[PDB]
């Protein structure tokens, strides 16, 4: 019952999640469902895709389509379609929910610059979880950080191919900001052989991949005699779906300017 | 080089450590050594006590005997002791890090009445990675304790007798607080048999005893498909004794006031 | 491309997971579909239900009509439906796997009997993983458990009614009996205030119940400077229908008898 | 009161707790306490070193000064230390308990070469958890091991110079050897930047170097929906004088082989 959201993706492992995500959040309806032309369109939408119910909601090839089925456009698809969508939104003051990935500076720079006719929520990680976690590990590092030693260890399923994380990465700048210092001065990323003895003021990741693991993300701060661990652990891609779904919400009454989680979330004044 | 301090309780578990954790800090001198007449008054001092070097700081009995050799004096001993400590450094402007515990309320209100006419430092737990913990289960609590189920975690050794840890306990009032209601009306300590569902809105902990374990405690706040855990492990004692000492330190410059370790690590701005 | 199985349950929780872990698991083939008749008979079949594909193969609610369509029955219904298939399977050489819970006396007593007729795998728990974790917990009560403090510590999603799981409790008599005594005389399941010392020889179980965890299990050996910990976790109820299905496979040659899961994967000359 | 040994390395970290494990363990006493000749040869023994009791069991610097002192002979020393202890155990029939370590092949041939004369356990960990959990670790792989991703994480202290230890090494071989390879065909020490997928049939090995941590070793036995983990955690260095002991208690009756803690352990019929 409130603001509609359109789903680009509508088929792929992001979009059903969101779908259900939707569904399931209060103050959301599902207005739009959309996957591209050429598809099996896999049967105009419903529980059809995201498992659920049937909805009169059935999925689409054509954002004239319909323009004024949704409030809000949620997009975790590939860059060159965001991109598209987002000319379409810009056109017609419609606000972005974007978690698509990989824009080259070009890219992001479209989207700063939509950001002042429309509301957009960028973020590369919709975890709320994950996004406190960064809240956390900074104030951390504020009081610990200094004289403790420290380390992020993360896994994920076997078939990440990036290794340490983007979030571990994330940790890592999170906390070397709070130092005041540079994570590109201070990281170690491998440790094999004779390292001789770890180097104080450094931070070292270590890296698991196995199985399916979803994401887990450790960050540890080591002193003599006690240490402080602060873990997220991803247990499905629900996680993100539902902090974009939150954040579609939060963009109620918002008209413009580019926003993340911590504005979502208000991990700013937190 | 700075600020002597006296260390009562010089044979016992903590008084060894804290010698140890005195010299070894910086910034600070070891006046006093302290133990009560009629022990084999462990051979004055030295490294032959805190294993440490040999020091011509030699054991004592005589609080008037070493009035001169300290500037602050630190406690982990009885509340009997404490209370007879308290009196003569209130007498002579000596400022008190305190850390014994089990005080009644007649115990506790002399020390807040001490409090005006010299500076101390009371704390139930001077680990400073504790500190730091329960201050970020706050500002999580903010923004996740909600929703999100809460559980506490806390395994120690199989001499403690008290079930769940204090600090456990302190976890759960900072959180409870933090959302601000009642531990009391939503805590549950135990779980065994048919329980049927999971309470919305309660805390449970769960308790583990076993081996040596120094101290593990473990916040969890689990949502539908993530969770962030927040756990602090000591692996020895030297974790207060060096919190101590940092406090002992701090209060220099200090005339008087009761405060605690979120005064020391200035948890509060934080 | 093997032995056809049916999946009675068809469209409940385990039944998809089933059929999905059929399709995939390789020397297996999808025979029939059941469902009881009155449901929406979920459109007969096909990655309809399981998500997958599509398969010629539609879920039905006869038996009979079945009967040349599958050589080997899985089950994870209700015991009462279990009882009749039970009673179907038996007359026409039918093996089953059996994952159903919660019989009586009498359910389990009619399956031993059904039992020299077919071959059964009936199993509590059907996770590979746990069924190894199982074994090497006797191993390793026989060498540390003794002279070393025992901690069962599981943690569920909060929708489970029954506190300490029932693999929590079957992990605590797989460790009792290796110490040759019994559970019953040294268990412990909650800790509550002045507890005194922990007692040596007991098996203290702690209980964590939140979000949707799906199921934990750690076993920890604590002596007095090291810890032995064999955990388990399952991430999706997939652990389960792929654990059905292997015993399904296994179940190829077999005339009778009844088993479980150390037959299946030998954990016996393990 | 039996079998009484001497402490070879008596005021080095090894030697003192070798002390403390020494006593505290019945069915052994304490013969002589080596140290080498030059030191302040730390006040004749007793609690002196140990910071146990006094003994009239006094530190010395002369083998054959002890000879008739003690039965066997426990070395936590230098190799070339070792060498000598060994030749006069071995000239006068004197069983040995050794846990130094870093010989060169010449060294290790010494020892087996002693072994037909005297009874020897030569040991690179003596932890009683970390052998047995190198015996389960098999087994595990035995019937997971396989089909299952499998990942080796160890963490210790900031002073720790080779990456990653010989624990995770062993524990490495011992699974690899499980499944019949060869450890140095299916490693992987490190993981940086883009790696593309893990490959099936590696082991991967993750390294963290933090604070005090004596050494933790986690094994880990991913598929899809549920993982297997074992982990050791040592939280001093008592864990090998106590097996230290344990085997030279194990010697008694032992007039020559060369043993380990599998033999110490039984871990082999087990
Ligand atoms: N930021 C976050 O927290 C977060 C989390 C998870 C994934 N992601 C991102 O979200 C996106 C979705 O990934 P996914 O796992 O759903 O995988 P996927 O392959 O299922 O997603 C592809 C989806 O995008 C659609 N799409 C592809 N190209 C398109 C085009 N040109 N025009 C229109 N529709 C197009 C496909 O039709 C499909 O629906 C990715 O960019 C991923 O990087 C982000
Ligand atoms: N607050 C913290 O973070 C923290 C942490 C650990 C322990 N503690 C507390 O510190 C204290 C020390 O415990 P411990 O493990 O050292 O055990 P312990 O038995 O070793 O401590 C006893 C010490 O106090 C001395 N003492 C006892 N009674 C005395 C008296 N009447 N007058 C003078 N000296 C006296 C004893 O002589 C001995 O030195 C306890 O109160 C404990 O509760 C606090
Ligand atoms: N042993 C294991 O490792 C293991 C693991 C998980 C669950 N289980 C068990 O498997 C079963 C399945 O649970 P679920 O989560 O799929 O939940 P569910 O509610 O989804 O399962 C019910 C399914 O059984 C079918 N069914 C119910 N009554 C029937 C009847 N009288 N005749 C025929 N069909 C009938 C329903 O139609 C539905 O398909 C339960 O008994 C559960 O205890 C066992
Ligand atoms: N195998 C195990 O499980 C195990 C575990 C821990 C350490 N270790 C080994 O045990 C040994 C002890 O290490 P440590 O931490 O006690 O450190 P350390 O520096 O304290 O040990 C040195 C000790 O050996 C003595 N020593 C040195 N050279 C000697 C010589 N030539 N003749 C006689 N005495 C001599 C020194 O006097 C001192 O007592 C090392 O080889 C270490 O690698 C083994």
């Amino acid at each position: 019952a409130n603001i509609r959201v359109a789903i680009a993706g509508a088929g792929g492992r992001m979009g059903r999640q969101l779908i259900q995500a939707a569904l399931a959040l209060e103050g959301v309806q599902l207005g739009a469902a959309l996957e591209r032309e050429g598809s099996s369109l896999l049967g105009s939408d419903a529980g059809e895709l995201a498992g659920a119910g049937k909805t009169g909601v059935t999925v689409q090839s054509s954002l004239d389509a319909v323009k004024d089925d949704f409030d809000v456009f949620i997009d975790f698809t590939r860059p060159e379609g965001t991109l598209n969508h987002l000319a379409f939104c810009r056109q017609h003051g419609k606000g972005m929910v974007i978690g698509t990935t990989g824009f080259d500076e070009a890219g992001k720079q479209a989207i700063r610059d939509a950001a002042a006719d429309i509301a957009i929520v960028f973020a590369a990680n919709f975890s709320v979880g994950v996004n406190v976690m960064l809240k956390l590990l900074e104030k951390a590092a504020k009081v610990m950080g200094d004289y403790t030693d420290i380390e992020i260890i993360e896994a994920h399923h076997r078939h990440k191919v990036d290794a340490p994380s983007g979030t571990a990465l994330a940790m890592g700048e999170a906390i070397a900001h709070a130092l005041d210092k540079d994570l590109k001065d201070c990281a170690v990323y491998s440790r094999e052989g004779h390292t001789g003895e770890r180097v104080p003021g450094t931070i070292g990741f270590a890296t698991v991949r196995a199985g399916d693991i979803v994401g887990e993300h450790t960050a540890m701060f080591a002193d003599i005699g006690e240490r402080l661990e602060i873990t997220h652990k991803a247990s499905s891609r629900m996680t993100f779906a539902n902090g974009a779904v939150r954040s579609a919400l939060w963009l109620s009454g918002k008209e413009s300017g580019l926003f993340d989680m911590r504005d979502v979330l208000d991990l700013n004044n937190l």
